[PDB]
């Protein structure tokens, strides 16, 4: 899921 958070940019 790291790619989903990576998109948020909050991680």
């Amino acid at each position: 899921i790291r790619e989903n958070l990576k998109d948020s940019g909050l991680f």
